[PDB]
């Protein structure tokens, strides 16, 4: 049921999303080992993810949390990558995308930081790098990752450096306590709290 529909660079849509792309990227304390090494990207293809019935699925529950939540579904837009980004479009976020050696255990993984989600485009850790080059650094295959609009709800606060949301909770935030530049990161435990509204397709680019 999931067609995708082309944008424009033209379009404000397409611009304002590659700009939430670019302006999201800092530098890892990984030194570029998951993700790669770059300071941008090379947007090549920003496409609008349309399912009826994905998209149902994510406002029924958005109200269901909103409702428990003074009407506040506290919904964000945020980055996520996973090799499984085409299983995610068609069929939507299930179980099966739980990162379950996650830090705040077994849930479905966001980021405020565009090349947070960058690092798991090739799986935990970035894999073994892009399929053709074995390179988590490549800068000549096409990745994609998804943004994506998420019901937070409730969320538990945890400062720091599919199981259940905590007692009370619709999500968990994990607050960046070290790295000064770190934005936030995000889990949901229902695959119904997230709908993958952009498959952006990219490159990473080699500073100079
Ligand atoms: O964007 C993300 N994708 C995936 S897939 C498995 C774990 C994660 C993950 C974890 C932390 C922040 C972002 C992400
Ligand atoms: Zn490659």
């Amino acid at each position: 049921g999931t067609i995708l529909i082309d944008l424009s660079p033209d379009d404000k849509e397409f611009q304002s999303v590659e700009e939430e792309m670019q302006s999201t990227v800092r530098e890892h304390r990984d030194g570029g080992h998951a993700g790669g090494i770059f300071n941008r990207y090379n947007i090549l293809k920003i496409q609008k993810v349309c399912n009826k019935k994905l998209w149902e699925r994510y406002t029924h529950r958005r109200k269901e949390v909103s409702e428990e939540n003074h009407n506040h579904a506290n919904e964000r837009m945020l980055f996520h990558g996973s090799p499984f980004v085409n299983a995610i479009i068609h069929k939507g976020f299930d179980e099966r995308h739980a990162y379950i050696g996650g830090m705040f255990g077994a849930g479905i993984y966001f980021a405020e930081n565009s090349s947070k989600s960058n690092q798991y485009v090739y799986g935990i850790g970035g894999g073994t790098g892009c399929p053709v080059h074995k390179d988590r650094s490549c800068y000549i295959c096409h990745r994609q990752l998804l943004f994506c609009r998420v019901t937070l709800g409730k969320s538990f606060l945890q400062f720091s450096a599919m199981a259940h949301s905590p007692p009370g909770h619709h999500s968990v935030t994990g607050r960046p306590s070290v790295n000064g530049l770190a934005l936030a990161e995000y889990v949901i435990y229902r695959g119904e709290q997230a709908y993958p509204e952009y498959l952006i397709t990219y490159q990473i680019m080699r500073p100079e």
